[PDB]
């Protein structure tokens, strides 16, 4: 039987039936550690002790920001046995979860991220810095949850790639790893992560009103701001650099998965 620990959000902690499910398992014989956030930097506290106890699979019980935390110090451990990765959609919107079709069903999804078949996947990295999993969206703000931004007005940015080049004013920007951000409309309705490329979607004005892109990379920069929302998490500046860490972390994934070639 493999071990696990899980790493909780805060705020989906109260769930009767996860801990339910969780006592089922762990008498069944499995060993599924818990652990509970309260904030940036708990998940790498939790995916280093995960490490300690040489645990099968790490898994982010949340929405994408959690994925993101969990995914981001996976992928920043040095060493052999590094866990998989394994999920459970307990975000508000899970869309990263949904999209690689993790199960609705509670038991199913635990049942997947512990047992699963794990499958390297790609994360996308900003300025060697930031990570995310699944959809980078752009804007020059300061469009509602359609991406955390209230105002949204074009303006002037420069993109490149392999054999990538664009310049215009543009109302969004959407760099995806997965196909759907916030809410759940195709960004990139072509993306998968496992192809080692970024896609990217420009949307210019308020088909020529969109372009689009394939790479391993691009650079943005834009005389003002960019206000990019990385799965949650907001960056702002002139200037980024997208750049797809390929197969960097281990997924376990339905084998049916929407978003593997």
């Amino acid at each position: 039987f493999p071990a696990s620990l899980l790493i909780l959000n805060g705020k989906s902690t109260d769930n009767l039936p996860l801990r339910e499910a969780i006592m089922l398992l762990r008498e069944e014989g499995m060993t599924i550690h818990v652990r509970v956030t309260w904030e940036k930097g708990d998940a790498a506290r939790y995916v280093e002790e995960a490490r300690k106890f040489g645990v099968a699979t790490v898994i982010a019980g949340g929405g994408d920001g959690t994925i993101n935390e969990v995914s981001t110090a996976l992928i920043q451990c040095e060493g052999d046995d590094i866990p998989a990765l394994g999920i459970l959609p307990l975000g508000t919107a899970n869309d990263f979860a949904t999209s690689v079709g993790i199960p609705e069903a509670l038991d199913k999804a635990l049942k997947l991220a512990i047992a699963g078949d794990a499958i390297a996947i790609d994360m996308a990295q900003v300025n060697k810095q930031t990570c995310f999993i699944n959809m980078a969206t752009g804007g020059f703000g300061t469009i509602h949850g359609l991406m955390r931004m209230d105002t949204l007005q074009p303006d002037r940015c420069e993109i490149r790639g392999e054999n990538f080049h664009w310049q215009g004013d543009a109302l969004v920007i959407g760099i995806g790893n997965g196909r759907q951000a916030g809410g759940g409309q195709q960004l990139c309705p072509n993306a998968l992560i496992n192809d080692g490329l970024l896609q990217l979607r420009i949307f210019t004005g308020d088909n020529p009103n969109i372009i689009e892109g394939a790479s391993s990379w691009f650079d943005i920069q834009a005389p003002h701001d960019i206000t990019f929302n990385l799965d949650g998490e907001p960056l702002s500046g002139q200037n980024f650099h997208i750049e797809i860490l390929p197969a960097a972390l281990r997924c376990r994934l339905p084998p049916d998965c929407p978003l593997l070639r």
